[PDB]
């Protein structure tokens, strides 16, 4: 198998990359070969890099469905009876190098506001979480699937991932220093668009460089029924510990 697919995942509203973590909880890519007969998945599900791009170079030449799932409104939507309502996956020939672009509606946008202050090996940052897609659109696209609940929109937590590695995120988290804030029910609503202060745990030794990153998620799993509630992510930042 000698063909390549390259893809990027961008926010429909802004054109910005949808940043993620290259682990099972990141942005999943599934390639199914389409056939007159029955369709076959030759390539295991694989994951985007942290920058919201993906590539696989071991594709058998042919026609494919390309489906992605992530911290964004599902593109392939079926109701609770199993009936398909919308299919926003891409069908494309994969031949030579094939480039594809997915425009999605991320649940949340997450950014740092300041530079993270450090004092005594504990790091402190300002995080701003906002809706990546309007609550109206979220409901319009998801309510028709059935088993709707307003609480699906609740922002459940913020994570402050800390790692020696520049691939900092859930997979590479250092549990000595990574931290989080959990929010019950809908109690984050008043904090949308405001600066939330978060602090590392433990004490990172002075003289060391660590990488830090913010993440936030809602009370909603993708793919639906999987139990995986996926984070939206900020850009990483390098922090030098005095």
């Amino acid at each position: 198998p000698s063909e390549t697919i390259w893809g990027e995942v961008v926010d429909e509203a802004t054109g910005k990359r949808v940043l993620t973590d290259q682990g099972s909880e990141g942005i999943r890519v599934r390639l199914t070969e389409l056939s007159w007969g029955d369709n076959v998945q030759h390539n295991p599900d694989f994951y985007c890099m942290m920058d919201g791009t993906f590539q696989n170079t071991k594709i058998f030449k042919g026609e494919y469905n390309v489906r992605i799932d992530g911290p964004f409104i599902p593109l392939v939507r079926e109701n609770t009876d199993g009936t398909l309502l919308h299919d926003g996956s891409v069908n494309t020939e994969i031949s030579g190098t094939t480039k594809v672009k997915f425009e999605v509606q991320p649940f949340l946008n997450v950014e740092f506001v300041g530079n993270p202050q450090v004092s005594n090996g504990v790091i402190k940052a300002q995080v701003r979480v906002t809706r990546g897609v309007s609550d109206e659109v979220f409901r319009e696209k998801i309510q028709p699937m059935g088993n709707w609940k307003d609480e699906y929109l609740n922002v459940t937590d913020i994570q402050f991932f800390v790692s020696y590695s520049n691939t900092v995120g859930y997979r590479a988290r250092d549990e000595r220093w990574s931290s989080s804030i959990n929010y019950e029910g809908k109690s984050f609503e008043g904090l949308l668009g405001k600066e939330v202060t978060i602090q590392s745990n433990g004490n990172v030794p002075s003289g060391r460089k660590v990488f830090v990153r913010a993440a936030a998620r809602i009370n909603y799993d993708t793919p639906v029924g999987s139990g995986t509630r996926r984070w939206n992510y900020s850009e990483p930042m390098e922090v030098l510990i005095p």
